[PDB]
């Protein structure tokens, strides 16, 4: 579109020109709040054609929102970690929504992996996945990035089942208020149920809001994808958590890992651990584990 030339110069390194990209509109991978993700293809700097996923960003109408995203996207282009999903780049078609090109992750998301009846995950298998998420997130936090929507579904699995943390950089402070709104009848899987008590009262997010969300993610892993706070009337959730009640310890979840989960859900954000400490504590648990067993589905 007709954007500030100075901006496009400023953000050059993120941008893939639209004529280097093919989005397969007939090959939709999936749909969600922030946009649609299609199968796609793009042309390298080295001139080869690489297949990947492409997400049309449906929540960026304003030009202020476009340029803000372009600049975050530049910082995200710099993110390099084994447990973080890479940003290939962003494409602006002459008229339309910004598109985000992402590496295709061929084993899907962590939630569907764990929910699969074709699979028989052990306790230790699931804790390991959690460990890989805490490294993804430790890096993001070190790089001054706040996810805002950490959950099992936004953790992808690559060819060799390496977990990549993903869909950070989409939700924003205050502007995406409605994404974290209450009372929507079909409420079992809304982001409200993963997000920290104080973020629900301001729609401002920090790394410590991400530590809450991680705890909730770690519960999913060990329930093999149960909805959190399932039977809590959605309008009663903030009051419930203020009472100091929390998700119950999963059947086969070790006491120590539940103690970790509890630390993540501390109501004082400052009392919650850092992801650096979480990688350490969770790693220690995996090695300390005496025996192992299968976990069942809810
Ligand atoms: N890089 C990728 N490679 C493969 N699949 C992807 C990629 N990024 C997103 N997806 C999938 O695209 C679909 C839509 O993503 P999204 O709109 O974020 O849905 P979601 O609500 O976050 N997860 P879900 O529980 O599947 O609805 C999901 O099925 C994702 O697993
Ligand atoms: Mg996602």
């Amino acid at each position: 579109r007709d954007l500030d030339s100075a901006l496009l110069a400023e953000v050059k390194d993120v941008l893939i020109p639209h004529e280097r990209v093919v989005t397969h509109s007939d090959r939709v991978i999936g749909k969600g709040h922030f946009g649609v993700v299609y199968h796609g293809e793009y042309i390298d700097q080295a001139q080869n054609r690489i297949q990947c996923a492409i997400k049309s960003l449906s929540r960026i109408t304003e030009m202020q929102q476009v340029e803000a995203f372009l600049r975050e996207g530049l910082l995200m282009r710099g993110l390099n970690h084994p447990n973080v999903l890479a940003l290939i780049g962003i494409m602006l078609p002459p008229e339309g929504l910004p598109h985000v090109l992402l590496p295709y992750m061929c084993h899907g998301d962590l939630l569907q992996f764990i929910r699969s009846p074709q699979r028989n995950p052990t306790v230790k298998d699931l804790i390991s996945f959690g460990l890989q998420v805490a490294r993804g997130m430790e890096y993001l936090a070190e790089q001054k990035f706040v996810h805002r929507d950490l959950a099992a579904r936004n953790c992808m699995l690559d060819e060799s089942f390496t977990v990549k943390v993903a869909d950070f950089g989409l939700a924003r402070d205050i502007l995406d208020r409605e994404y974290y709104s209450v009372q929507q009848h079909r409420h079992a899987r809304l982001p409200v149920k993963w997000t920290a008590l104080e973020s629900l009262q301001t729609y401002r997010f920090t790394t410590k809001s991400d530590v809450w969300s991680f705890g909730v993610l770690l519960w999913e892993l060990l329930t093999r994808g149960a909805p959190p706070y399932r039977h809590i009337d959605p309008f009663d959730l903030t009051h419930f958590l203020a009472q100091g009640r929390r998700l119950p310890q999963p059947e086969y979840c070790p006491d120590s890992l539940y103690q970790v989960m509890q630390q993540c859900w501390e109501a004082d954000p400052a009392v919650r651990p850092t992801f650096r400490v979480l990688v350490g504590e969770v790693e220690q648990i995996v090695s300390a584990l005496l025996g192992d067993h299968y976990v069942q589905l809810p």
